[PDB]
């Protein structure tokens, strides 16, 4: 997937104002980077803590001109219920980014993260302003993502885009 | 590939004593975790510093019972030449882990990291002691990997194996 053109999905999403919107990946072309964050909502593997942590740092994504999109196979109702649920009860609160409903499973399939025709694995992708996939990580299902690591990854991609440098040497940065 | 059994391969490798050996991935099952570090040796994208940094942390991999395997499409000669090349000329030095030669491209193909049927992308996989793929990352070609991040990932996998905690 990395180096190739990202699968351009169209799906319903629930935005930061809890409005149902049509989310079209191609709308961000020439405008914004995207970070696609896939996750499961089954009780065995659900991880509200990682979503809460991404939301805590949402302005860091905004500062970097990155649209964060959470994606799962579950319905718009299911996402709204998760946002409305108390944190103490396993909820995520009213997070400030869009949650996308992959209800036909084609988004997870086309990002190679659909498990058993059932749910999305813990996948993460960074999409650049040309619509190209620039990073792919699939974490072990029980392990949440580290938002600081994701933001550093994004930083490196932005650096490549602005400088064209391959592998830059750390000590020499200044010079 | 994550959650599925790793593609087993048998390939030539150049070990830490610069001997050419047989590298059979299935030989580590029940014995050690493996970290498969794919990389390009292509002039445009070659990144010696990332290999050097992983080598500097080889005692951490050993302490975690992880076999680190560098994999590229290039010959054993190329790997030996790269090890012998001075650092200031783009060499990696005599690294203390095995470099595997994926000459026929089958390993890169089966791990979905072959670019333009030519060279390997910057893929990394962690395989557990049962031979299951537990983590997969593919970095942008111009961007080297961060070994400290890899080591934290391995720590998390080992913690799951020993504790069974979801989302600790």
């Amino acid at each position: 997937l990395v180096t190739k053109k990202a699968y351009n999905f169209t799906a319903q999403g629930l935005n930061k104002n809890n409005e149902i919107i049509n989310v079209d990946l191609s709308s961000f072309i020439g405008q914004k980077y995207c970070c696609l964050l896939f996750y499961p909502l089954n009780y065995t593997f659900v991880c509200p803590t990682e979503i809460i942590e991404f939301n805590k740092h949402i302005k860091d994504f905004e500062n970097k001109n990155v649209e964060l999109l959470g994606i799962s196979v579950d319905s718009v109702y299911s996402h709204l219920a998760w946002k409305n649920m108390p944190i103490e009860k396993g909820g995520i609160g009213n997070v400030e980014f869009t949650l996308v409903s992959d209800i036909n499973k084609d988004i997870s399939k086309n990002y190679n993260v659909l498990y058993d025709n059932s749910f999305a694995l813990r996948g993460l992708f960074i999409i650049d302003k040309n619509g190209c996939v620039r990073h792919q990580t699939v974490n072990d299902l029980p392990i949440g993502r580290n938002v600081q690591e994701v933001l550093r990854t994004i930083d490196s991609i932005i650096h490549v885009d602005t400088s064209g440098e391959v592998c830059p040497i750390n000590w020499k940065k200044g010079q």
